[PDB]
């Protein structure tokens, strides 16, 4: 199913009709609004006008369209914020931010919690029975613009209570954090701070604790107004949407009180600010690299339990990014058809029309300004046909689990120990790893079930508790460890056996020492994979076992024991692919050596190849494979897909 | 016409007489003084002590020099500071500034305006009807260190006031803007702040507005001197000194109060600044990019609606760039040289005597600070020499006219779109292009009337005007739109034509797409102009017209209908070179494709040749030419004067 | 001697016998203790509890050996801090720092200065007379994380004081200044503010003495502790801990009231974070650069007027640089023995253990956080067992002195007026010539007699006072001057005479001119040394005397008279080995041409033989040399001993 997200407020009336008529006749069947309209729906305090939206939805709704709804809690109006100063946020720098632009408000704010509750329960009430509203989107992208962390006076009363309730005692918490050190010894939890300013680097648990607070903090600021919709708007899905390259966010936390997943999917937009060779960021400029938007739908139908949508999608440039190139021809219709491989039950296009005015005035829609179809009009005009008459089979369970974990990310943006050292980098470049071996992937949180999986890999998990070490004695089939896996207690310490931790009942080694190294430095690690080249990171294990691969002064780069494999380096892309490879072939799966710029991705019995181009290749099906879309011969920014 | 700036205050008196007369020994006529004098003039608060001032303007005049006065408003004295802490600016961070350097006042500022008031008007009775006084310099650099734009409380309720006499309601307001976006609607003036600070980007419409308001409010400042200087003062002349590139304060609108314009010239700091390959930025490192003094008395000439002077001239190296070389063997000379073929009325060295104290005890002067001459001094007297024997004819129309706008550089300084996209490198290229044929320009506002001029160039003008639609319409020869221009409204709106907008009366044609591309990433736009990679900004050009280059996917690149042409792409200089030189031929211009570091400006039938080195070269001069300084073959940082 | 920094406060009381005890195993015979226990000693406000620190000394004097306590004053209470918040700094930015870290405190604040006073006359008190303890160290590195430097109330006031005791009279000060220029005259001191946030630059005299205030205060707050320790401790030692590349802090001025001077040793964190060759970055990634640990023990052992400890030293990899690598195997006994070679009285590790929580949790320490042995251990054990059987011979004069000084550093800091302009980058690269000629080195303050050296290096010397003019009119060998010497008088202005001002009683030459050229732009300076493409800095000098290296136009590099030198340009590797090569020759000195990781340094008869790697070397020692330690062939990462 095809969506897009409509602003009946910036445009007249009289273009509503027309508007939801298109619609139809493109062959959309849902339509997001409303999250940006609390200026419109309350302009005075107290003085509610719902004329517009009666209508709007309405219109909508005689179309066929179903509604979905998003509480306007993102954007403030100026004369709330003007009422209740302490609703803006305070930047890590300690300075107030402004009005004008969205999202300026704070999680901690307890005025803002009730103005909140206010009108979403009005929302609620007036809608949540209508037969042609479907559900609702909670906000609009926590944390966007560096949002979740707030170091305002709330935040720092409200992360003492916080602390007391983990706690329980200040004693525990100077025991965890271990203040003894540079004498940061408190004496009860009226004495903790922010961990922010401080003279030096602040603690890394104090740091750590903090981010955990943040994000829970936005999980109770939602929790809120799922509370609402539940109540007010019984058998309306509710659901949030999450942002690419986001951990500040735990997405896995907060999805527990959604219907499912949703999120933003703008490939040129990530991809122009991804640090990718030379060669790659012009070859993919107009397409996204290949990985980009396939890894967030993996994620994120894993942080819906296995339910997502793509709420918003690009259909032509942004305005965000320091360069906006316009996507290539036919790369919205693949971009669309890449979602719905990958599960996505309905794929949005933000937005219906270009605006002419405002902040977002060059970012692309459906239609230009004069309301003229744009390119990406037919593009999902042309998906819409296509889908029409290839229902989709059910999507199975990937051959490979991914085990990815925000709480990871934390801990490695409060301690890098590297400058290189990067979380999402690790994840990528395995994910990307898995991909050009045209294996499909599921992304899963710590102690997530990892029966049925062939293998599954873990970038790095550095807190392993008991719930995710079960779920890998369980494990069925191998497990692969990336670097400092279990190297941190969870009150961020180092564990008193030392990384790998409570990996130590399954692995016998230990890591003695780490090395952070400059770029440029290089030593290859070898055995029967191969040479590889290695630096960045490097961990001198202790341990009887041989390792698989050797650098040149003997220390091990890979070991293993049984099912479970431990990398004490950073992987480079080609050790990646070939240890991953090793392991797919153990494993029984067959692997392709796809070329540069093609994927793959399956559903049922039918496989899906996307050329991200700039040149057309072969699609690897089997003989006699009976194409439903395309050829053989894939086009750039083309697609096909077959019967295997 | 030669000068130098003196400053009286920073030498014992003793040596006053001896300065004056070797300033008329060196064949200097004019000398300004007093623009950081106010602690001086006023050292307690309401105690004027004009003895010293006095006996310099007499000592000055009684070797038959003619002084420029400035008013001392740039510096104001510690004790008022105290006084007044309001007058202190803000910057875009919120930290309020301090004393001890220069120009610490906010344009804002009630109180400063009476102060202003008070110690310009005394200033101007006492001296206003000497005869040694030729005329007065208002402030001193209006916007140096980024001070036209304040953001303390003054700003944020002068900017509202400004706002209100602008479109009356806020109604008029909140549709301008776009405010239903992200629910930015106002209710009244008293809720709009200043466009800082803001969670995500400010309003482009909100920011532009606050752009020239900022640039109005000093106008204003400015304006309060020059009533004053008429009233108590008349027949003297009144100027300002303006900036090498730098755009946020409108010269243009200003100098419409004065009776000409001034500029300071800093070659070598201003190439040391600017972005050059490599190869560029060590050529020119002790004699400035070819173009960068040049580009400047151009603007500076038609800014002052024909007359303008430099008012400093660098001598020797100067102590604000990252890097400051000396000026090589010979340029001060032409500099000077040049400055006067480009029409300069005087040309006044920057600064007498090396001071050897304070922040710019390393900035040159025609005299190290031992009082002996330097090298500048030698050049100086040189061209005062040779200047003598030499009547100038008159400055004549350029052939080619460029259109700047600072409005264009506000709006492009609020949205770039393309992180390489820049105003002024957009306005250098095409401005390089016409010099590297030989071609004298003309630096004309929009609206400003383009008859005579065999064709012109407009870098790019995105809101287009009437009266500028009229100009471009009564035109005689070809005009040459660059991108983006006519792709916003008075209010930052796309026009509801889309782009170029009101040229489309012009031009059948619409830009219905644009793209900021990374750089690197080049296609060839070819036609029978030739072939030209391209890259950084590309448009969609939908119309009827055969475009005349074409990039590879068959998309227009250069348009053309009548006399007007519009490139929708930003151009190498390669390309700039060919289209100009093309317009050029059919104009009936003939052209000279000059060596790299040769430059030639006209004045009434001579020719003068500038070699910027570092090897010799020959003056494409006419047989039999008449040279009247200098030789066919030119010297590095050498020049020749001949009659064509 | 070999010594170890140890923290009972952050392991069970149990362990504190097993840890003493295996530091006499280990040959250790020194231990520091203390420093960061305020929170400890003093948990509530005046409740003091000496138990565990009386315990810890005592278990440690039990194995006989010596203990070195540190007063707390780094790390004061969170108690303390709520209390009094005025000792809380405030960066340049204007912001107030916050508890959490470390150093949070200012060395202005009259409270703090209390509060000092009292903890340390209590701690000084109950151990001053112990026969366990052997001495203090105040505080712990004064300054860290740019902490000499404070901008909050308190130290605009003393800045005050400390101006009128050194001017006496505003006047004084305004003349000193140059205050007339940009109007900054002041009325009285009470006017005077700090040079910061200022529009445009500050003044360099304001700035600069701003500088030397704040390095008085550090002297200041530590001259008090040892007034207390001298009183209520006497015959135990007082000193210090100074860091690596730190020059806010006049280390010579404050270590007059200490009895020795200390360092901090962590060449691999220097290392990485100095902008070298991209080849030496990789290459001694986990050795150091050969001069980063040598030059500072040169520096300080004169600082501490011929005696200096190695107060920490590196034992494996830190927490704190962009990049932490390993020590390559035996670096931390090669640096260890250079240490020693260099004079160090003793060597101290930081740390005993690495600790498993905090902050510094990677930072390495000679056992892991299990207490097992790391590799630091078994390195320091070795060089424990090899010193018990090599009494070493006393330090001889170096045959070459290197005239560095502080001010100098501040002077360049407030003007460097070229942007790769370097103090220290300039006194690195002449030490590091000296150093590859296998000379030793000697680090002297201005006016300190050059008595005994074969000749002398100043690599700028921008205030030349009659201390320091007189020590080079006695100097018996000649003295090379580096560029920008008495270019400065001591209120920052530019002498009378021009630069090099006072020197021109000993060199009858003038600069009248200075230029900072972008890097890449180079000129060869010939003559009878060789040819030398320089760059970066260069000099105008008039004078009669014939250069001994010219430019391509003629101008002077290099000048002599008599058995004084001056460099009129910034020096490459190559000249400045070829010049210092020529003045040993001169001098009778002989020199060896070492290999780019081989150095060298003597003590009595004995040479020691360094060698950074990668590969083996020879050591050059005379034949039928005896070895002490080592063998002729010098693997990498290892040294040699011998008789010369
Ligand atoms: O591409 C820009 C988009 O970024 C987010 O997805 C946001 O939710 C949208 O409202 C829009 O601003
Ligand atoms: O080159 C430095 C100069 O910069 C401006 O031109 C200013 O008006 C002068 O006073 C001087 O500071
Ligand atoms: O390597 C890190 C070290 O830095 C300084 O030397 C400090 O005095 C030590 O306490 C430790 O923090
Ligand atoms: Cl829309
Ligand atoms: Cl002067
Ligand atoms: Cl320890
Ligand atoms: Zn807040
Ligand atoms: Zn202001
Ligand atoms: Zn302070």
């Amino acid at each position: 199913m095809l969506g897009v997200c409509y602003y009946p407020e910036h445009w007249p009336k009289e273009r509503w009709k027309e508007d939801a008529r298109r619609m139809r006749e493109a062959g959309l069947s849902h339509v997001r609004i409303g999250e940006f309209a609390w200026a419109l729906l309350e302009p005075e305090p107290g003085r509610l006008e719902w004329g517009w939206l009666d209508e709007a939805i309405a219109t909508l709704a005689a179309e066929g369209l179903k509604v979905v709804l998003g509480t306007p809690t993102a954007t403030p109006p100026k004369w709330l914020v003007d009422r209740y100063p302490e609703i803006l946020p305070v930047d890590r720098e300690g300075r107030r931010r402004r009005f004008g632009g969205r999202r300026h408000y704070c999680f901690s704010s307890p005025v803002y919690r009730e103005e909140a509750r206010r009108i979403v329960t009005l929302l609620a009430e007036r809608y949540g029975g209508l037969e042609a509203v479907a559900g609702f989107q909670t906000d609009n992208e926590y944390g966007c613009h560096d949002t979740v962390r707030c170091y305002c006076p709330r935040c720092q009363e409200a992360f003492r209570g916080w602390l007391e309730a983990r706690y329980g005692t200040i004693e525990a918490l100077n025991e965890a954090w271990g203040t003894a050190f540079w004498s940061q010894r408190y004496r009860s939890f009226a004495e903790v701070e922010l961990p922010h300013l401080t003279v030096a680097e602040p603690n890394p648990s104090h740091l750590l604790d903090y981010y955990r607070f943040a994000s829970d903090q936005v999980r109770a600021f939602n929790r809120l107004q799922v509370e609402i919709l539940r109540a007010h708007a019984p058998g309306k899905f509710v659901t949030h949407n999450f942002m690419g390259f986001f951990t500040d966010l735990d997405a896995f936390a907060l999805a527990q009180d959604l219907d499912f997943a949703s999120w933003d999917s703008y490939p040129l937009g990530f991809t122009d600010l991804m640090p990718l060779p030379p060669e790659e960021k012009l070859r993919y400029a107009r397409t996204g690299h290949p990985d980009v938007a396939a890894f967030h739908h993996d994620l994120y139908r894993g942080v819906g339990r296995g339910r997502f949508w793509v709420m918003e999608q690009q259909p032509g440039p942004v305005n965000w990014a320091p360069h906006n190139p316009s996507p290539a021809p036919g790369m919205v219709r693949l971009w669309t058809w890449e979602a719905l491989a990958h599960g996505a039950e309905v794929v949005s296009y933000f937005r219906w029309r270009q605006a002419p005015f405002a902040q977002e005035q060059m970012h692309a829609g459906l239609h230009r300004p004069d309301s003229a179809p744009d390119q990406g009009f037919f593009e999902a005009k042309r998906v819409a046909e296509e889908l029409a008459a290839l229902a989709l089979p059910p999507v199975a369970q990937a051959p490979v689990a991914l085990v990815f974990d925000y709480e990871a990310a934390w801990i490695y943006e409060v301690q890098p120990q590297g400058a290189e050292w990067s979380y999402l980098g690790l994840v990528y470049l395995f994910y990307s790893a898995l991909r050009r071996l045209g294996l499909d992937v599921d992304v899963v949180p710590p102690g997530a079930s990892l029966r049925g999986y062939a293998f599954a890999v873990v970038p790095s998990l550095p807190i392993v508790r008991e719930e995710a070490l079960e779920a890998f004695r369980e494990a069925e089939g191998p497990v692969l460890f990336g670097p400092r896996s279990g190297s941190k207690t969870e009150t961020f310490q180092i564990p008193k056996e030392l990384p790998p931790g409570p990996l130590q009942a399954l692995l016998p080694l230990k890591v003695v020492r780490v090395e952070s190294l400059p770029p440029g430095l290089l030593e290859v690690a070898e055995g029967a994979l191969g040479r590889f080249p290695l630096g960045l990171w490097r961990e001198w294990v202790e341990a009887p076992l041989k390792p698989l691969l050797t650098f040149q002064d003997g220390k091990g780069a890979l070991y293993r024991e049984g099912r479970y494999l431990y990398l004490a380096a950073w992987p480079s892309p080609e050790l990646a692919g070939r240890l991953l490879s090793a392991l797919a072939a153990e494993a029984g799966l067959k692997v392709l050596s796809l070329p540069e710029g093609l994927r793959l991705r399956r559903r049922g019995t039918w496989v899906f190849a996307f050329n991200y181009g700039p040149e057309a290749v072969e699609a690897p099906a089997s003989e006699g494979a009976r194409f439903l879309l395309g050829s053989r011969r894939v086009g750039p920014y083309d697609l096909a897909v077959w019967e295997e």
